[PDB]
């Protein structure tokens, strides 16, 4: 994939005006593939925009609402019309989950430098995305591997054919255009 300036190239920069800092030590390497939307990196939905000011209303649900308090930071974001957006390079650690596992490794914040997929209420999710981000991770395989066997979400903490409350992201698809436990050498 390409690089530019050691930041990831063919991306919209929009680094998040508050990082995060979480006191665990994994191996950064996980693919978190879940729809939310979170940031307001471009939209005309007022209540993205109302988490960053700060004047978010309890209204949606508790979660939300709850974790507003705390600032948020993501890694890569790539938007449902097959944009790629980038939240928090590769240095200081973001957070964008709250809990996930997957192989006999629990991540008790989502302490790895992923991806995100975002989308709103399942709008048309553009499948260029998959192959857009299929390519992103051949680079990410190949600065770290494990991700070529880690792809997860939220509800994937253990059946793939959930991976938050709305998948779709055709795990066929995306399996057999990125690494197929095979297309691989080291390790
Ligand atoms: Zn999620």
């Amino acid at each position: 994939m390409l690089l530019d300036e050691g930041w990831l190239a063919e991306a919209r920069r929009v680094p998040s005006p508050h990082y995060d800092c979480r006191p665990d030590d994994e191996n950064p390497s996980l693919l978190v593939v879940h729809n939310i939307s979170l940031p307001p990196g471009e939209f005309g939905g007022p209540w993205i925009d109302a988490l960053f000011t700060g004047t978010i209303d309890p209204n949606a649900h508790p979660y939300f609402a709850g974790i507003a308090h705390l600032r948020v930071s993501a890694h890569c974001l790539i938007r449902r019309d097959g944009e790629i957006v980038q939240y928090v390079p590769f240095d200081k650690r973001a957070w964008h989950a709250g809990v996930s596992s997957y192989q006999g490794r629990e991540r008790c914040n989502d302490f790895s430098i992923g991806i995100e997929l975002e989308g709103t209420d399942t709008l048309a999710y553009t499948d260029a995305q998959y192959q857009q981000l299929a390519a992103v991770t051949n680079a990410l395989i190949t600065r770290y591997p494990a991700i070529a066997n880690n792809m997860t979400g939220h509800c994937n903490i253990a059946p793939e054919r959930k991976t938050d409350p709305g998948p779709s992201f055709d795990w066929a698809r995306f399996r057999a255009l990125v690494t197929p436990s095979s297309h691989k050498e080291m390790t």
